[PDB]
């Protein structure tokens, strides 16, 4: 890929986020894309799992991981982010960090704050996950991602 | 690159590591390589400046310096790290998390700890930083990494 991406889930706890997000990398990994699933609970237990939840600490975790997408995402890998937090700061902070950027919002019907215009917005738990993954794939391809 | 590989700088301080590693940079992204610099008080700054100094905190900016080179290595991008550190602890723990490692001594005639069998050992200030690279990039070849 001359150019990678992120894709970045969010949605309330629940909408399958966790369970799109390692379809996704199994999908475009078959399809001989390079790709890095950054699981934000992941990510927090292998490098700093004592750390605590502060705000500091919240952060920073948060800016490791953008981090991680962003040096990814411009060396050409596709780079699926799902990364737990309700609040739009952190998203809107990944999207000025990261140049292709795709968000991805599992829409069920802190309190969750809903993205202003994502990517792409599917309603949770309605399609098959292969159908999911499909729908991603095509708004990458739309957007000229892939 | 089918794989990429880090470039880990090493030697005590004021031997030409920073000097080679943004030459090395210059010159590998010139040859129209994916390249990426880890410079360790540039991440530090930029992801968590107020950390502090503690046993704790090194150890955790350790972890994610190198989980951000195996992450690019394993990916085909060539990772140049220049981690400030005497302590060849962490040198044995990255060489275990990246799979294509290539350690550049730079030596110079809290202590410094040298490394055993580095894949290049340049003495310092010995030839041009131009030299230098070419020394790097003519190892790496041996290697097999280019
Ligand atoms: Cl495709
Ligand atoms: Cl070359």
């Amino acid at each position: 890929l001359e150019d990678g991406f992120t894709i970045w889930l969010t949605g309330p706890s629940g909408a399958g986020k966790s369970t799109l997000a390692y379809a996704l990398e199994k999908k475009l990994l078959e399809k001989g894309f390079r790709v890095e699933i950054l699981d934000g609970d992941v990510i927090r237990n292998t490098l700093y799992p004592n750390i605590g939840f502060s705000k500091e600490a919240r952060e920073m975790h948060n800016r490791v991981v953008i981090h991680l997408a962003k040096l990814l995402s411009k060396n050409g890998v596709i780079t699926i982010v799902s990364l737990i937090s309700p609040y739009r700061a952190v998203r809107e902070y990944a999207r000025k960090e990261i140049q292709n950027f795709m968000e991805v919002y599992i829409h069920s019907p802190g309190v969750y704050e809903e993205p202003e215009n994502p990517e792409l917005k599917i309603e949770s738990h309605k399609m098959s996950i292969e159908e999911e993954v499909d729908t991603v794939i095509r708004t990458a391809q739309k957007l000229g991602y892939l």
